[PDB]
């Protein structure tokens, strides 16, 4: 799925941005990932992105 591929890309960006001390850049990527999941009517993926984001912040 193109949606899943684009979300994976943005989550990868979020992980390494957060690892390197740039949480705002990480949250810019998470925003785009959530928007793709929301646009595609994918609540499960949207929820997975939130759990991903929560694991990063904690």
């Amino acid at each position: 799925s193109d949606e899943e591929e684009k979300v994976r890309f943005y989550l990868e960006q979020a992980e390494i941005h957060y690892r390197l001390g740039d949480p705002e850049a990480a949250e810019r990527a998470i925003y785009l990932a959530k928007m793709i999941a929301a646009e595609n009517s994918d609540p499960e993926l949207f929820e997975e992105i939130e759990e991903f984001e929560k694991e990063l912040l904690e």
